[PDB]
C-alpha cells in the first residue's frame, strides 16, 4: 500500500553550542566584539530556522490530518 | 478566489554572507584559523537548514493542491 519516502538532514551545531563556544586568543586574531556581534545573528537564525521548520512541520501534519477525512 | 498574506519570520543572515565576512583585526583576537572552522559548520548547517525548508514549503503546496480536489463530506 502506500508508501512514504525518508529523508535525514544532519547538521553539525546547534544555538546551544554556539552560545557556549569559547574561542582561542591570539597575538593577532580577529575582533572578539566583531565576531560575538556576527555569532548574535548566527543564533538568531538558528532559531529561527528551527522554529519556521517546526511551524512548516505542523501545517503539513495539518493538511495530512485534512486528506485523512478524503 | 480569495487571499491573505503573512510576514511570520525574521532572517538575518545568508550562509554567502557568513562566508564572505572578513573580521577586523586587533592585538589579542579570537584565533582565525578556530573561529573560521567554526563558521565552516554554520555555513553548512544554514544550507541545510534552507535546503529542508524548501522542501517541506514545496510538499505542503502539494498538499494543498490535493486537498483543493478532495471531497470531504
Ligand atoms: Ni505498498
Amino acid at each position: 500500500g502506500s508508501h512514504m519516502t525518508s529523508e535525514q538532514f544532519e547538521y553539525h551545531l546547534t544555538g546551544k553550542e554556539i552560545l557556549e563556544k569559547e574561542f582561542k586568543t591570539g597575538l593577532r586574531g580577529y575582533s572578539p566584539e566583531d565576531v560575538d556581534e556576527f555569532l548574535d545573528m548566527v543564533i538568531k537564525d538558528y532559531s529561527t530556522f528551527t522554529q519556521e521548520i517546526e511551524a512548516l512541520q505542523a501545517e503539513n501534519i495539518r493538511l495530512v490530518q485534512e486528506l485523512d477525512n478524503a
